[PDB]
């Protein structure tokens, strides 16, 4: 009840509480704000294209492939899985928010009222060489998504008591910044995701740099404002070896975030 002075759910602890993600996170509004293919060459649209070109390169051009991929903190989105369904036989989607899981389930069932991913899907098809059209690509993704589960990156068992085989890849886009109030929790969340991975499994992360908040309309949500060095240090202390790390300077529209670019990394679960 602070009226934009401070992010929603943070007056007491300094960071957006996770119950705020069950009450004030609107899936439909988050999708309209950031994913109606951003907008007409907007900062959001350029960022989405850059995210899509990196996932295509990681999954289709590089050696990131296997049986199971677990997407962590998927929200109501599926763009991050379009290229991945080409390298992984099965995908599991997860989020802390029940309204985000409902939105994902609406898309899985191709409910007419669901969000339209068509332009994003066609862009991914174009990147992959136009071997299939959008509608064929979406059905391949829908059949590959085997489970839609509740997730909490802060718990030692992120997926609760749900048994899954060790994953070949753990993917997490624009989630860890929103979920982790500090670097010790951020480091611990990367250790928690490690328990879902086979020894030597891939960890794929894409998030924002130096961002202390992000907006969903006039609703402000916290983000951990960490830099490249702090990201690399936390990924290494969580028990991972970084294969590649990229940083772009492109930031979100001034009215939606205060970030200083984005990062992408592909890491591998260490020996121990
Ligand atoms: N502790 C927690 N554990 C898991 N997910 C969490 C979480 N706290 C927040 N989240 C989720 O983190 C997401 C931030 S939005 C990221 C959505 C999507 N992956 C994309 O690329 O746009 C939300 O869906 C929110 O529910
Ligand atoms: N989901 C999204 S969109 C966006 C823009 C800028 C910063 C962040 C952000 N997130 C969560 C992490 C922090």
């Amino acid at each position: 009840h602070s009226s934009g002075l401070v992010p929603r759910g943070s007056m007491e602890s300094g960071f957006t509480s996770k119950d705020t993600y069950l009450s004030h996170f609107n899936p439909r509004d988050y999708l309209e704000k950031y994913y109606k293919f951003g907008s007409r060459h907007s900062a959001e649209s350029q960022i989405l294209k850059h995210l899509l070109k990196n996932l295509f390169k990681i999954f289709c051009l590089d050696g990131v492939k296997g049986d199971l991929l677990i997407d962590i903190g998927s929200g109501p989105t599926i763009y991050q899985l379009l290229s991945a369904c080409e390298s992984f036989k099965e995908i599991v989607v997860t989020d802390y928010s029940d309204q985000n899981l409902q939105e994902l389930e609406k898309w899985l069932k191709a409910a007419p009222a669901a969000f339209d991913w068509s332009p994003v899907v066609t862009y991914v098809c174009d990147l992959e060489g136009n071997r299939v059209k959008g509608p064929e690509k979406e059905e391949k993704l829908r059949q590959a998504v085997k489970q839609v589960l509740k997730c909490d990156v802060t718990q030692s068992q992120p997926l609760g008591a749900v048994p899954l085989p060790p994953a070949d890849c753990v993917l997490s886009t624009l989630c860890l910044d929103a979920a982790c109030p500090d670097l010790p929790t951020y480091c611990r969340a990367l250790r928690n995701l490690g328990s879902l991975l086979k020894p030597g499994g891939f960890l794929v992360i894409m998030d924002a740099l130096k961002s202390s908040y992000y907006m969903i309309g006039e609703q402000k949500f916290s983000s951990l404002p960490l830099g490249r060095e702090a990201v690399e240090a936390a990924v290494k202390e969580a028990g991972y070896t970084i294969e590649w790390f990229e940083v772009i300077s492109q930031s979100y529209s001034s009215t939606m975030a205060n970030n200083e670019g984005l990062f992408s990394l592909v890491a591998r679960k260490l020996s121990r």
